[PDB]
């Protein structure tokens, strides 16, 4: 797939793209407000994620820190980022189809739209002001709104046994963003797209 990653936020973000044990394309890059970065994701990538990082500082070797979404201090991510991170998630060329979603299961930092740029399916979006409205006990001082599993580390929030139900915290993310996963066993909001579609992830898609 080709992904165009566009920062429509008024602040700089450092986009990241990884499948957990490797970078996708270069794995990360700075996007000033307005900039677009086109990456090539290998067909058949299963469990890929793209997210924004904020308030980062990197040295000339690409090593440093971000306040949200830091991936082991690298500009170019090889692993997933530290919550809170709104996630654009995808698995491509899986028995002829691609599957996309947005998830708040690892919290939320930056609003996002994740849409195909080719035919055949619809996009998904979580662009509500989740950081402004975040329950006090989930607020991340470093910036963003943490998920309840990150904050409290219980079997019920982290759905460790695969049992779990919705919670007062998952329901906040679901009320602000119905079309994103709010906890691990949420009713799925995954969209099926034709195999080998292309996509655009836009940070701060609205006002």
């Amino acid at each position: 797939a080709t992904f165009e990653i566009v920062n429509r936020c008024s602040y700089t973000v450092w986009a990241a793209a990884s499948k957990g044990d490797a970078a996708l394309d270069a794995g990360g890059r700075q996007l000033n407000s307005g900039e677009s970065w086109t990456i090539n994701v290998e067909p058949g990538t299963n469990g890929g994620k793209i997210w924004a990082r904020t308030d980062c500082y990197f040295d000339d070797s690409g090593s440093g820190i971000c306040k949200t979404g830091d991936c082991g201090g690298l500009l170019r991510c090889k692993r997933f980022g530290r919550p809170p991170t709104t996630l654009a998630e995808f698995s491509l060329n899986q028995y002829g189809k691609d599957y996309i979603d947005i998830s708040n299961i690892k919290g939320f930092n930056v609003p996002m739209n994740f849409s195909p740029t080719t035919r055949g399916c619809r996009g998904v979006r979580c662009a509500a002001d989740i950081v402004g409205q975040c329950p006090a006990k989930l607020k991340a001082p470093g910036g963003g709104c943490n998920d309840a599993c990150t904050v409290f580390q219980t079997s019920e929030y982290c759905c460790t046994t695969g049992k779990c139900g919705p919670t007062e915290y998952s329901r906040f993310f679901k009320r602000l963003c119905p079309d994103a996963f709010s906890y691990v066993l949420d009713k799925p909001t995954t969209v099926t797209c034709p195999g080998s579609s292309n996509y655009r992830v836009t940070f701060c898609p609205t006002a």
